[PDB]
């Protein structure tokens, strides 16, 4: 019942288990499995409607990308610039560069380096070459500049299905598709997005651990003006229970996606994403959508994500009102101590 | 230098000290004296301009009320209804009755009872009669219904001086004059107002201890939706240093006003007001003014009162946004724990 990702799935044509338990990292918290359903299954329609996660096994959302691999992409993706993140550890914490202004005591552990696709493949094979410890992760919005055959591939994605989805949910506009290419063992640590996300797995296997928005108290996001806004301050590998005591109460929904799977990551749901160990490279394309307009007007009791949105807006205005994001905390403290605690 | 109210002043015509140290209650914190200046003294103009307190000794602000006493008032104040607050202790904590809706676990220790002036005088003499322990405090906005001679008295107040004051400071409109009649030993505990206040002493002697707005952290106001909004949660007689540790750092400005004195209580300044022990009844009329409009637009660094105004508005909106004032604290806590503390 704290199964996790369940027994590993058996590949078609007796090809043996897709992955195994020892490819998964181990954590301090328990998990229940996210359900894997067919896109035609009413229950999957329920889950998305109710903004609960679900793994859709047969959407064909990115059917033409399933052939993609580094050789094909290097060949066909064009000469555009690609954002590539570097790291010394397996954890790729991300930094909003616009926000680094107002936090000096903040040095990166993951630098963005712009480079052509072939320089990526090259760097990858230079590192592989000599068993170097360092790691990379390419993450780049698909756009205009992309080669003829990638565009045909892109156009062949299942727009009919995902557009119906956008329509049934009242979502706003598709904002971006991010292309993610990772090395085995890479972790994008726990964070949340404000958009809705269909996360479409193309190559390799990723374990995705999700936490609902009502676990805000257990996951301790950075301050909103901090560059790691929306990310957990907790190190999943070495959790500091003195600073983050509610982490001991955290409960995840967990799954492993492979080629053809689409994971619905609902708005404000925390997610932690790791490419399996010794699984090779992973490739994923996501689909971010705005999110249905806010209701006219509120109906109580508020949803967890609505309380989160409120906390964000309080922090923001207080940043503005005080003239300085650094004064947000002392003010809030002064507001609560001996008054509301 | 922590003098306090200074050596007591000597009455004209060798009538001996107006009051003495043993009429003053004793507290845990130190105080410096508020300056007593002449209204013609440029330094007093400085203090009011800079929103610092000052005791003006010669305004004649309420010259015609100096003859007032219970017999005169009973005689001349008319048959209107007068708000009279009751108490079993010397501390008259006030309750906003509009706010009692959203706090059930809140019972009074000071009930408002409407009564004619003669019923007040009567009750007072019924209690005096038999050495009863209970205490009363009349506090009633002067208005329309008031007798012919009180109106002539009122009209004889020094409008020329106080209106010039209103003009020089850019204050808005006079909102009310409250008439306060107290028994010896009555304490109105520490609180702040959002209006500017010229506090005009008429009969008897009051000790006024003021704290500037930047002592918010030491004085622990109730939540804004609580009925004791703007009042300190700290009991000055028995301070709980476990709950209110910054009370140990509190520093007051202190003075004793008698007949003819006017104390400028600047906006957002905390004040604690006690009628001297065994001093007899006290009488005071205050003059509340709105407060200059807010500046277009903000200039940094913000003043303490501006940060207070912000904390108030955060608490208010969060009350509205959450649908329920009771959920304000859990939200704020969730916002700060492990995040900003
Ligand atoms: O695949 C990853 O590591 C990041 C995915 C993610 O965070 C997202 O799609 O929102
Ligand atoms: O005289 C009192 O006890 C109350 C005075 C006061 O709080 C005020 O005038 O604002
Ligand atoms: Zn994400
Ligand atoms: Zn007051």
């Amino acid at each position: 019942v704290a199964s996790g990702s369940g027994e590993p799935r058996e590949e078609a044509g007796a090809l043996g288990p897709a992955w195994d338990e020892s490819q998964l990292r181990s954590y301090s918290f328990p998990t229940r499995p996210i359900p894997r359903l067919s896109q035609s299954d009413p229950r999957a329609e329920e889950l998305i409607e109710n903004e609960e996660p679900v793994v859709l096994t047969d959407t064909n959302l990115v059917y033409p990308a399933l052939k993609w691999d580094l050789e094909y992409l290097q060949e066909n993706i064009g000469n555009g610039d690609f954002s590539v993140y570097s790291a010394s550890t397996h954890k790729f914490l991300y930094y909003d560069e616009k926000k680094m202004a107002n936090f000096q005591n903040f040095k990166p552990r993951s630098n963005r380096e712009e480079m052509k696709f072939h320089e990526f493949v090259e760097k990858l094979q230079d590192i592989q070459q000599r068993g170097g410890e360092e790691r990379l992760y390419l993450q780049q919005t698909l756009n205009d500049t992309v080669g003829r055959k990638i565009v045909m591939d892109f156009l062949g994605f299942n727009w009919n299905w995902i557009n119906k989805q956008q329509g049934k949910r009242g979502w706003g506009q598709l904002t971006s598709n991010l292309l993610l290419i990772g090395m085995e063992g890479n972790v994008t640590p726990a964070h949340y997005e404000e958009q809705q996300n269909f996360f479409a797995q193309i190559k390799g296997y990723k374990r995705c651990i999700l936490f609902p928005p009502d676990q805000f108290e257990c996951l301790y996001p950075y301050p909103v003006h901090h560059p790691c806004d929306r990310q957990s301050q907790v190190d999943f590998d070495n959790p500091d229970y003195e600073r983050f005591p509610n982490f001991q109460n955290v409960v995840g929904y967990e799954t492993v996606v492979g080629p053809g799977d689409v994971l619905y990551i609902p708005m404000y749901w925390w997610h932690h994403i790791e490419s399996l160990l010794n699984g090779g490279i992973t490739i994923t394309v996501n689909f971010w959508y705005k999110g249905a307009p806010t209701p006219k007007r509120i109906e109580y009791p508020l949803k967890a994500h609505q309380k989160v949105a409120i906390m964000r807006n309080i922090e923001k205005m207080l940043g503005e009102a005080l003239g300085n994001p650094q004064e947000v905390g002392p003010l809030l403290n002064t507001m609560i101590k001996g008054r509301y605690n």
